[PDB]
């Protein structure tokens, strides 16, 4: 079974230490923490196809790429970057990220399928490491 899914969050790891470090202020960070404690993520996958829809209230991501193919997202704190995803295995990729303007972290996603059926999304901004776990339903 590949990455297609709706996957729902069972485990999370220094969420609020990310957005820190990429700048974002308490109150900010108390919204997005609340709006993370629930995320709907559904991912279709065709191959190297992918969909990914990230949505909470107050703030949704939709990306559509091709693994190896760069394309325009934004950052975990909202801000414009260039994206390339890369496979690991048939079971990890690697996004690595530049930012469109300013100044900042250097950020990184991963997102891996596991053999127990997780899906394992690290978020890095330098040196923080950010670890959400999610299965199926
Ligand atoms: C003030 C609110 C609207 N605001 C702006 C600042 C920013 C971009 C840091 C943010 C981020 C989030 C947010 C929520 C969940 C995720 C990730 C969820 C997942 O992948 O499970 C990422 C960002 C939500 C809300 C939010």
């Amino acid at each position: 079974p590949n990455f297609s899914g709706n996957w729902k969050i069972i485990r999370s790891e220094n969420f609020e230490e990310l957005l820190k470090v990429l700048g974002v202020n308490v109150m900010l960070r108390k919204i997005a923490v609340a709006a993370a404690s629930k995320p709907a993520v559904e991912i279709k996958q065709e191959g190297d196809t992918f969909y990914i829809k990230t949505s909470t209230t107050v703030r949704t991501t939709e990306i559509n790429f091709k693994v190896g193919e760069e394309f325009e997202e934004q950052t975990v704190d909202g801000r414009p970057c260039k994206s390339l995803v890369k496979w690991e295995s048939e079971n990890k990729m690697v996004c690595e990220q530049k930012l469109l303007k300013g100044e900042g972290p250097k950020t990184s996603w991963t997102r891996e399928l596991t053999n127990d059926g997780e899906l394992i999304l690290t978020m890095t901004a330098d040196d923080v490491v950010c670890t959400r776990v999610y299965v199926r339903e």
